[PDB]
C-alpha cells in the first residue's frame, strides 16, 4: 500500500523540469506516473518546485479546503504548474491531455507527522 505522502509525491511532484515546455508533457507525465493504468485519470496537476518548496507550504497559509476540512494551506508565493485535463477524444486506454502550463499559490491538505501535503486540493 503506497502512502498518502508517497502517493502526492508520485501524482503532483515534477522538480526535474521548470516548465512544460510542450502539449505533450500531460500525455507523457499522466502515463509515467502510472495515472493512466487502470482508468484515465481526468484531472491532475503538476508542481515544477523543490519537494521542500511544496512541503514547507503546510506551514503557510491555513485555508479551508474546498470538501470544509481546515488542514488546507494555500503557498504564500505563485508556483509553476501544469494542468493536465482528458480531452473530449481521450477514451481509455487511449488517454489525451491537454496541457496548461501556468504560475499559480498552491492548496495542499497536510496530514501526519511529520505534516506533510497528501492531498492537491487546487491552485489559485
Ligand atoms: C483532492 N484532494
Ligand atoms: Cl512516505
Ligand atoms: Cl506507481
Ligand atoms: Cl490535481
Amino acid at each position: 500500500k503506497e502512502t498518502a505522502a508517497a502517493k502526492f509525491e508520485r501524482q503532483h511532484m515534477d522538480s526535474s523540469t521548470s516548465a512544460a515546455s510542450s502539449s505533450n508533457y500531460c500525455n507523457q507525465m499522466m502515463k509515467s506516473r502510472n495515472l493512466t493504468k487502470d482508468r484515465c485519470k481526468p484531472v491532475n496537476t503538476f508542481v515544477h518546485e523543490s519537494l521542500a518548496d511544496v512541503q514547507a507550504v503546510c506551514s503557510q497559509k491555513n485555508v479551508a479546503c474546498k470538501n470544509g476540512q481546515t488542514n488546507c494551506y494555500q503557498s504564500y508565493s505563485t508556483m509553476s504548474i501544469t494542468d493536465c485535463r482528458e480531452t473530449g477524444s481521450s477514451k481509455y486506454p487511449n488517454c489525451a491531455y491537454k496541457t496548461t502550463q501556468a504560475n499559480k499559490h498552491i492548496i495542499v491538505a497536510c496530514e501526519g507527522n511529520p505534516y506533510v501535503p497528501v492531498h492537491f486540493d487546487a491552485s489559485v
